[PDB]
């Protein structure tokens, strides 16, 4: 056996985000390190951490997982959701971590071993003119990538060039066929510019209607985006139905999933093709692993969620489960900045167009806690939530 | 308690149509005034509150809303329909008034207060010739409005240009086919001229049988209208599956319904985008906030029925819906005319294509009992619901 | 406009359980109360109250209860779950408080009035033998309750009469089978002494396997109880159409939801009979409304959960729904102690079976705060929710 | 990497069946075991192993078990099928002997870990006489047993006491009517014996019609037996709708299966509650794991088939899983006679009804290379797969 | 009675592949001869054969042919797949054969005769150039073929443009999308420079994901090809269904089928045109009848595979179920090379797009004894079956 001696949670900001870590140390002297990032919630995150899972896990043993998570994610008798998922996800990682290191493994090698050489990886360019976005293609062409998630223009902030109420209520506002209008322009424009140089994505983030949806998915279906991601919000899932029996349209949809309810209807009905989780919102590798499998019994692939608003620990174990589970597809990558590599160190970017996995023991980034320590939390409104249509009415963000 | 002291209701033609008002009297003095408008059998209606509703509300307690309306709506043992709806609804919509009124607030603050601003606004072109169209359209832009409903073409009255059987059967004749090639046409030049400056709606009015309709969706799809109003009459709405499965046209239907099998199924199979139920119809507020709520959790977004035959009192209960149910779209325009303001003093009207919702105690808006006696109701034959096919067959008006 | 001034969150433990009160103060000098209580992580959610909520809604309109409510379900981005939404429900509680206050009108009557004169109630009866049944239904019954949920013998703590492997992991054990079969005997036994003079209830409280599920309402559908209360956990709620396909039992289900799609497919496929939300775990009075008008819709009735684990405020609030929403069925109940009805005075208590909505302005129940402040919180274990099965197995608690 | 540089397949036959053992070697020098038993061909799997499945996988780097294993499933090009498995299986279960063997762990530590302390273990009675039966009964409860599967009279051979054709066509014979009767009786006369005392299973082994098999759910239910197993053959899966929709039986089916088309829409559909696959059927544990995790999201337990004709390493190695994955339910069990146990030392045996998962590093059992060849495949023509019904026709066996 | 009295398996290179056939002798001197060719595992059929199959089948009733294989197909308890099926098919054929030379008539004349004068045939032609193409199309033309299967590129091999990983993983890389625009392509310049003149047929190989399927169905449904073969692996079918909802491609797929549960509700579903199984991994003639009926009945026509790697005793096999299935379609043909006619004399060759059925008694082919012993099995890696993506993940090959 070996004994959980202390649960430790780190909220730290090293740059534009707050980040979560979760650290458990063992009886053998071997220490874990996960991911915990709800960037939104971190003080949430570390309570729940702190005060609940600490006293729960001290005097345990670390070497069974599956009991410990199945135990944890009923402790609280209700469950589900991100701050408690999230606070698990951190603990579940850092347990896995330490089970790699005990095993001398690789985290991957635990699962299973490779089942590809590394994974695809899709980087971001976004501009406000069609000329900003041909100079971010081509630096990240030049790069090797081959998958670029591309958006013009910018949708939030005050309503300068919207028709809204006399006394338009505080909120970051948009218009959504101004936002149809441009997304189907652009794609207009870059395959005409690059053919079909590379693989073009895009995120339409909820912002639609389910009608507006449907009508975006047959203006863009002949420029054959990789996929289009979000093209309605979690509630709305049925709607792609009439969007499947009509369009052939590539869909991604759920790093918002942060209950089970909200993905098996989704994948038994093939209604995406891609599933964009959050792994620590869904409550660690445990279930990520469970849900690759569930996948791809229905042939639904993953692209695992990866902002910048997650660490490097969490993008390591993504990278680990993309070259483990065969129906992995492609890697986000967004680069990190000089704080966070010192706080995370020894985080993998991408090498023409791939992510390799990490080839030593365990996850394979860890968190320096005394560089940590130089970082802390910091409270953020994140305004672009409170997201409004011309009439002031809240749209999903 | 609020005791009901007596019931009353007033059939008004200040202008075109007949309205009507009841209005309820309570112990606390406070009077309530709502819309019981179907024009087309006003003295039914009105024999119905005299006759049945008076003598069996008036001593009970106006407070409990909820209860009078299950009571009110199974009174008569059968029920539903125009008749029994449009009485309730006056009575319901007098009572929510009162207690709005009671606790000093705008109706829609009662119902737990605004989710927007103010709601957008649809005005109505309809002319014979394009450049009338452009007339009209032109002038609607320049006042505001992003959203205009277009109508190329009259339909109906003596068949002129129209191959009948010899000695045709008295009635209003109109050409399917020659409607849907107007129609079709007026798109097209519509687009051409105006591109995409505003939101173009059109209202098929149950005018075609279902191949029709579903050849008219793939025809016009492609011009992206706001909707698509009443493609099908309610009788024939599982053939909206067929357009639903090929067709990203947007739907809106619903203002002819008074029964809620005609629109369960219509929801639950996502079969519209906008329902558009005349308040009245459907027996009041009381059911109208159940059925927002309903069409919320599938997604369907509401469009509540607003014709010039329904008294500025029920327009602006529905604009106070409007701002209040987070799913509501846009609310019809309805150009009051003097006789009609003097009926029902301080209707609210469009501005900037935005209809703000009432801010004093109640409703917002009463009937001046002495103008609306100045109107008597006056006989209308409606000879459009006789409206006949070439060969003189009956079509749904 | 009426702008929030102060937003509070006092945890408060006078009894058994940390109850979670919110606290709106608004520059009215209105001030408001509402029941965020998650009594397993009271932590988290003062957190989520004091470090989010708080400077989030300061300066805003409180009147709007509806967008304020939309724009914090969704401010967080990821949302659902208890954490978030136990916050976002004591807001929304003391926010209608607030309106109610305003208005000068009991809760209900905000609403649009009572639809029944008072809620049955239920209550709780549990023993370890039938002698103890006996004696505690008897009291009930001559106190006038008409529905009483009985349960023999308690289930979980030491295996002592449970054959596990050799050294079982730490945890609350107990057999499925044993707990069908004393159940079973239970109802048989009621049924022979009490014939039909009072209405059973039995909570399953989600310790079975879909087959012993099936097999179990079987066994007990003779018995014709009010309700079998969770028969399955919210992730195998499929698997009640084998139930309804042959059984004729009445299922109630859902204490357990805080994700929408927990509930959708379990209303529209009527696989439950009554819905057992918690009011305060879907996000307060606003989304309880929608529900139970969505359920209304689909013939399902209401019996909100009512356990000891919520303040007094939130039990108000329950029969203020109760009295309101046509198809709320029953109300739970269990007896204050006097600490708790120091904390929350002029708590009503059931009379005769029934529970009477509050008839002040307001909610009806407030918290004391000095005598708040005798009772502070205190770390629960909560060691039940650590449930085992013979083998070892975690099952749903 | 750790390279494989040999591949062997030994048939050995200690007792009455023909085992099956893949032995893979690597240039680590670590020695992996895996079962690839199909006991009615096993010339059949040692031609694919030595002749194919040898030089493909010489050279190749043992890690990635997951890569090996898609790479040999469709090397083929067509694929699926016992022979071609289970010759798959016995790699890929000796590559995770090998990883688990590195990692210094025992198998089920890899995978994540415990989620019991052991596997419940059922054992099999089978008697012409009741008497007979109790005899074995009594014997197993004394033991520890708490679940035995009973069958009442052997099936098969000469047809006795069974109206045939005048010559009958030389066949193993049964009479469906007689099975049924017999089997009917059994459960009645334990349960009047025994009461509820153990848990009561039957294995139909596919011997009806459906008509048959119905009849025989609504006959047997009320006697609740833990399972009734393979009530239907593999092809008529979906007669079992009409089963569940009238009955409460607990099915368990799948010990047939080899094709994962066999067994998706029986899960889909909830058809049964217990999967029954024979892992090295179904391609090893790489597909044992992912099957697991796929049953688990529909709520379907798992029962591995553990027969006699299986190496001892797959039992441990379904221990393994049974151990650790959280839906696993019972496992069958195996007594091993002297010469087995020589040839596969320190094979598990039930302890008090419960079978241990190995806790030193790898499998836990391996073969010892001598005393199999002391045991060589001894050709057996297996006549009880003949089986044919009084008129003379074959019936699925 | 005709007793059998041997059999034997033989095989063949006398070209490119390995070919194998069963002999069966009777005690009436009537020998037959039968496929049960699966070429990339010809001594695992073998070994069937000779070790299991022969001690079964001597002293059997070889009249009896539909027992033979009821019995044959469950007699080692774990079926179908295509190492047994095969072994089945060559005897099943060769009865088959044995009662047709008892009848003194043509295979198809047994079965009820002809449905059609001849079949027509559809050829292969394959470049990596459009030219190259041409050449060879213009060739088929000129010899009176109407049906031509095309394709631009050859995929597979060491990756030389394509961007991999850094050390790709040993395998035959293709890159799925290079694929796409050559096929389409193809299909664009053969209508410009042919129109109308040929059908033109192209095999998919199940190289591709669902989502690049259905784009690709949308890309060349306007080119109205014959056929799209295999667009998707056995395993993912039910994707067919969002393809057949929008696109009117024809679609065939089943030459990888070895198990009914792979085809019943492809063709219930009607989601292919055509079905492709390949009759010796279905187990010979016996369940091709049943399943050209079962096909028949759904409006499903048959194409059955007829690639080289199949002995022309089968290719007659099929043109005798071709004249006789009234829902047989085409027959697919590759050019017999001489040394194959010289071990399979009297082969069918196609006359002006036609492939006539033997008219002499028996299946009309039979195997040189002495020749096929001139030409002995011989290893083969089949390299292509190791098909990688540029990532190096296996994709079905
Ligand atoms: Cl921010
Ligand atoms: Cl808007
Ligand atoms: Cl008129
Ligand atoms: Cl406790
Ligand atoms: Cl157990
Ligand atoms: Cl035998
Ligand atoms: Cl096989
Ligand atoms: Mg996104
Ligand atoms: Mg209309
Ligand atoms: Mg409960
Ligand atoms: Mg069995
Ligand atoms: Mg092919
Ligand atoms: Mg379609």
């Amino acid at each position: 056996k070996n004994t959980i001696s202390n649960i430790e949670c780190v909220i730290t900001k090293p740059d534009r985000h707050n980040l979560i870590t979760v650290i458990v140390e063992t009886e053998s002297g071997v220490t874990g390190y996960g991911c915990a990032t709800f960037q939104q919630r971190p003080l949430a995150v570390k309570t729940m951490v702190d005060e609940y899972l600490k006293p729960l896990l001290i005097g345990k043993d670390a070497n069974n997982i599956e009991d410990l998570w199945q135990m944890m994610m009923v402790n609280a008798y209700w469950r589900n959701g991100p701050v408690i998922n999230n606070a698990i996800s951190g603990v579940d990682m850092a347990l896995w971590d330490i089970k790699a290191k005990i095993a001398n493994m690789p985290l991957h090698q635990l699962f299973g071993g490779k089942s590809r050489d590394a994974i695809q990886v899709y980087t971001h360019a976004t501009s406000d003119t069609m000329e900003g976005l041909y100079e971010q293609v081509d630096k990240y062409l030049e790069q090797g990538y081959q998958h670029i998630r591309c958006q013009l223009g910018f949708y939030g902030g005050v309503p300068e060039n919207i028709q809204t109420a006399q006394n338009p209520t505080q909120g970051s506002y948009y218009d959504q066929d101004q936002y149809i209008e441009n997304t189907v322009e652009m794609f207009k424009n870059l395959r005409e510019k690059y053919g079909k140089q590379f693989h073009i994505l895009h995120d339409v983030h909820e912002r639609l209607f389910p009608n507006q949806a449907i009508q975006f998915a047959k203006q863009i279906e002949q420029y054959n985006p990789f996929f289009i991601e979000d093209i309605l919000p979690p509630s709305q899932t049925e709607w792609l139905d009439n969007i499947r029996n009509q369009s052939s349209v590539s869909l991604a949809l759920g790093e918002l999933f942060n209950n089970p309810e909200e993905w098996k209807a989704l994948i038994i009905n093939r209604r995406v093709d891609f599933i964009r989780c959050h792994v620590s919102q869904i409550g660690g590798i445990t279930p990520a692993l469970k849900l690759g499998h569930f996948c791809e019994s229905f042939g639904v692939r993953i692209a695992w969620h990866c902002p910048p608003d997650m660490t490097p620990i969490g993008a390591a174990v993504n990278t680990h489960l993309n070259v483990h589970l065969h129906n992995a597809a492609i890697q986000e990558h967004v680069e990190y900045k000089a704080n966070t590599q010192r706080v995370f160190p020894n985080a993998a970017e991408p090498i023409n167009g791939y992510l390799y996995a990490s080839e030593i023991a365990g996850i394979g980034v860890e968190m320096d806690r005394e560089a940590a320590q130089d970082f802390p939390v910091e409270y953020r409104p994140h305004e672009w939530t409170q997201s409004r249509l011309p009439d002031g009415s809240i749209h999903t963000p």
